[PDB]
């Protein structure tokens, strides 16, 4: 009733997006695709280990389920012919990171696609809040980017608006996802990092966000990095260390610039909070003003924030998904 | 050992499948001459050479032509989800290893047989009619005409020998168990959808205790068939990435027992399958270890009721305890 | 009345009782110890890894500190017998620092000048334990010092009432897997007790460990005094536990269904039900002192007879400070 | 040449120090002080979570301690300077229990009688810092108390010597992710050394916090003094960590092999090299003091000041442990 939206892939963005959706007026869910029975699909919805319990009586049919009372229609798989008989789509597989493969979303039925990776191919990459105002609404296919990209981006666009970005090295100490692996096994992708245990390790891997220019057009090839994966289930941390060309920079002018544009998607603390702390969120970015670090030798600045790489990132995503829908 | 060895192929080459080959190198004299898993070569000797858990693999790991090479010696490896198009015949598998969880019956790991190989080994508890075999418990039963056999289960390995002589010793009315086991590959990093309709296991595996069933304990009377029907019991999957604890509570016979002699028939059985210990060790204590079960006198207690009860607790490294079991039982069988 | 409690040893309990006793009309904690600034206790107050951000405002005034406009006063005193009671007109103190789990020794806060103490333990000497909702109808309002039981007794007493009171219990055998708990270490260390497996590091290890949950039973219900015994293995999850409980039941071919319904029936503020394949991060939070879980009833033959093994879940955190919050309100209003 | 060692604090580094002297040839330890009993020592010794068993004979025989048949001393004596160090047969105190963690407080071992102090962790006053290898050759033999740096100095001195020696440090800026260590506490709950990260569920989050390993470096590498800075995130891994260090240069034109052939160019046993993309459980229990890492090096250029990064691997317990008994047995050279 006012959005209309199937959710492709009932993964963990899936979910939440579902959840999301649940607690913004004027947005719905009518289908879900994915290749697991209802039973499944509606208990992972209930329950969920780091975001809590979802309050709220689901209950299963058989082509699909019910959400206190509204029907949801539930299929099965990717491409080829599956909603021939919506508003906008969000894909969530992590298997149309490209635009030509997420040109079936659209064929199939459905106006506009919101993809929740990063992509490839001739579409728009927004970050909400950052830059979502580049949306016309003739779009058909667009990335949501990353969950880093999404912590990364309002940050960057303060440093760079304020003080004039000249470079700069990230660091993402990131929750693991769900695409690595429990034991020690073989990658699908053949990254020999994320083969490892999950929970066990310090697993370095890459990034694409550092891609920041699709975002940011000002700051392209400025900026670069990667992810160290740890042991917690969701929540991360980027670190980002620049040069600027402002160079007579302090601690609290970087933080007072940093307060002064927040919003609903960018948040500032000056607390004390651990990754934990930042669980559920809706920030896509929470800026944490004690880590900030200003480096003099007769200038090079770091600054952190945080972002719960599951709740931050699909409350952007949702977000975008209404504001597209606006279109 | 060339055309002279015992040629053992590994189907799956996940957390058993390496760790049997690593054992294999160990024991020598049996040759793995192929590995089957769907990946490529680097991937392979990557997972070989690092591990988690288990430690550094010593020795030269080095990607060639046909697969891999681990200290000189070729192995050949395949990417290949059907069994049956496997080149068991054109390079004589003796056994094969089957290792993947997909062909755990009978029947179904009859496909390695059509593909050429002599006899398959299922690292896993199967169905029907075949023989599961707890080395140094039964593995005497099997006389060498066998083509599919099982090596049981972790968790069976861990109990059996201390089942065994409870029954022998002071006779075993009825037993409890419960084991708190090891995260499991086939569990969910994240939670999302399980492969097999399984709501418990699809959830986070290293953030939760995740109640699970195990056939351990009621199909214990294929390995010791004078107490078929007389145990239970379930498991507790929790984040630790590898090292186990069965509980057992029993009902004896003989209604005068004590801690001491309880503890000294479980010592007096031990052997390369069946370890003792009197030191207040966890799970982290038994990685690596090769006992298939390691007796904790520690954790023996006398109970009254209303009626004696008798609780004992063995250990395993569900990953190595399990495979040491499975490669002394492989060795045992190439035969007859 | 608004009876003025003061919490003692401000840990998970201290803290999470605080919490609770927010959503209690006429139970304010006017005063907080424990040895630490109180820059420390308002952060720990304000932020919690497993149950969340307290929504709120804390903030840090001169003697104490401030909880949505209230002035919480807060001291830092070692010895519990020179504590302010007196001064600040306590009527009960939560006791949560493990150091005083004993009758006599749990008299000093009497001493202090407080009416009446609430253990947040088992404790031993001459005083009752409570779990709310089971036995909590013992206490007549003339105790001193009591013991709200442990976690794990909370989880169990429910279940084990409605096995007893419905088809009879002769034995039963229990195990606990437990989240780790705030005494355990980070990494191999010596503890306190001289436990050599609760010296290890916590969320690396299955740790066994005793428990008198199952065996003091009998405290809380006295009609099933010796009939249970079990223990707890403590495993790397912060917090959310499982009781298994196995048992010969004085009913003749009873189905998981039977037992399942009994159960449900049963119902009420401590005493949840679920018919779902949860795990154990789906209790974090939860206020139920048990909650049964009919998905892991089985009724198993072992050799010509039927045990049944039944399971509950509780937040060793939040489970058990709903049960003490209620047992203190209970103890106010009497 | 048997050089005779007693431990102060039998914790994490305490143990991994005896272990590691049990494998190097001329030293040997002969009293360890703890306020424990003897059986949670030997039992700690002998069982350990991340670095494995202790292969060797450890008893408590006869209400006393022995190691493969020698005999250990061991104290439980909390006040230093009551020690019985002018009695016993010492050539160096190892103080391992971060509360002597300074020149004039270590002084209460030689008050005892003692002789040489080597602090495993970074202390104050007027004493030389050594990472072995990097600066050791800076000792002369008249110290009497030394401090043997921290884990993440270790980690970061020879990788910050050879960028400065062959391209000129002009900047940089550190972080190490850093396993949890045993000062952190296992729930959310006051710290005592009252940080209110530190304070936090240490298994359960990602937790910064500072060092100094960073803006000390000069103590170790008096030519780049003041020219680095950084923090730590502490994560749940029981132990194993990296360093990641970004500096900008004086040789401007540098390039990812450079810098990489420039490292294993300066490899030795304290210093090693891989090429492999390896993770943090591939270092528990080196012996090297910094494992430098090829596959994660980056170089950032748009025509300004070039960035370049890198980082090296090190076992936070056995790498720092092991280079702190190299500095023990040099400093027993002399």
């Amino acid at each position: 009733m006012a959005v209309k939206v199937a959710i492709n892939g009932f993964g963990r963005i899936g979910r939440l997006a579902f959840r999301r959706i649940q607690e913004v007026e004027g947005l719905e869910v009518v289908a879900v695709n994915d290749l697991t029975d209802d039973d499944m699909l509606a208990h992972l919805l209930k329950y969920d280990t780091m975001q809590g319990r979802f309050t709220g009586e689901v209950e299963v049919v058989d082509g699909g389920f019910r959400v206190n009372g509204k029907e949801v229609k539930s299929f099965s798989e990717p491409d080829a012919s599956p909603w021939k008989d919506i508003d906008v789509v969000l894909e969530c597989t992590g298997f149309y990171t490209d635009k030509d493969k997420a040109q079936a979303h659209i064929e199939a039925g459905a106006k506009k696609v919101l993809i929740s990776a990063p992509a490839t191919g001739d579409l728009k990459t927004i970050v909400f809040n950052t830059n979502h105002q580049e949306l016309d609404g003739s779009e058909t296919v667009v990335s949501g980017a990353s969950c880093t990209t999404n912590s990364l981006a309002p940050v960057a666009k303060v440093l760079n608006d304020d003080f004039g970005l000249v470079e700069g090295l990230m660091t993402t100490i990131h929750a693991y996802t769900g695409d690595q692996n429990t034991q020690d096994a073989p990658h699908r992708k053949g990254d020999k990092r994320r083969a490892r245990a999950a929970a066990e390790n310090i697993i370095p891997n890459s990034t694409g966000a550092a891609a920041i220019g699709k975002v940011i057009p000002e700051i392209d090839g400025k900026l670069d990095g990667g992810a160290q994966r740890v042991p917690v289930a969701t929540g991360s941390l980027t670190e980002l260390t620049v040069v600027l060309e402002k160079q007579d920079v302090t601690v609290e002018q970087v933080n007072e610039a940093m307060k002064n544009a927040s919003n609903e998607s960018f948040g500032y603390t000056e607390d004390e909070i651990v990754s934990s702390d930042v669980v559920g969120m809706t920030y896509g970015s929470l800026f944490d003003a004690t880590q900030t670090r200003v480096m003099s030798v007769g200038q090079l600045v770091k600054v952190a924030a945080w972002y719960d790489n599951e709740m931050s990132y699909t409350a952007q995503l949702v977000r975008t998904l209404a504001y597209l829908a606006e279109l």
